[PDB]
RNA sequence: GUACUAGGCCACGGUGGCACUGAAAAGGGGCCACGGUUCUUAUGAACCCAGCAGUGUUGAAUUUUGGACAAUCGCUUGAACGGCGGAUCCAGAUGCUGCUUACAAA
């Protein structure tokens, strides 16, 4: 009942109103603004670490061209099919920059000896890390 | 609705006219006239990069006077992995891109 929301109500948790019995008047209304969009872009790229247009341009169009179920638990399954985000998932680094710095090295064995593809990945099932 | 990719077909080879041969006609085949470029002791001859590189003007801007027949593919030759091809295949400079890139050591 508490838990399990819906996965775009995340606007229940930025302002929220009758939970607030005080200040009836002066409460804060949402304007229109778009840097609600950059800034989720922002914590899209954060997940990374990286370079902000390219490598979430590229896997925007991936999430797109591989399969049409939907766009919400699947382009985070194009997010989760990344190979820092999969060291994320293993626990190697106390975080994705960290597990980024250990890919740089190529301490990684992806598929036997290394990734054929460093920067983009994309595990796609059946592949040993 | 509008600049390319590769490739289909046509047209043209400084301009214009025409012919041989060929089954079919001419981009480095033949003849004449034009317009250029050089030289003559001036009488006349030689040549025509919209082939490759490269030069010069203009342009905001335009590449190396590279290697090679080995792969094709073409032409040719009955030896010979033969001969040739600025087609092509490989390298360069140069926009776009996809893709890596810390060294040490087995």
């Amino acid at each position: 009942y508490w838990q399990a929301r819906s996965l775009l109500h995340e606007s229940n948790l930025h302002l929220d109103a009758l939970g607030e019995n005080p200040r009836y008047l002066r409460l804060r209304r949402v304007g229109s603004l778009f840097a609600t969009k950059l800034q989720n872009v922002r914590k899209l790229r954060l997940l990374l670490g990286f370079q902000r247009r390219g490598f979430v341009q590229k896997l925007y169009e991936h999430s797109l061209l591989a399969r049409g179920s939907d766009r919400m638990w699947k382009m985070v399954c194009a997010m989760e099919a990344t190979l820092p985000m999969t060291v994320t998932r293993m626990g190697l680094a106390e975080d994705v920059v960290g597990a980024a710095t250990a890919i740089r090295n190529d301490k990684i064995y992806v598929n036997g000896k290394q990734p054929v593809m460093p920067r983009k990945g994309l595990l796609e099932p059946g592949d040993v890390v």
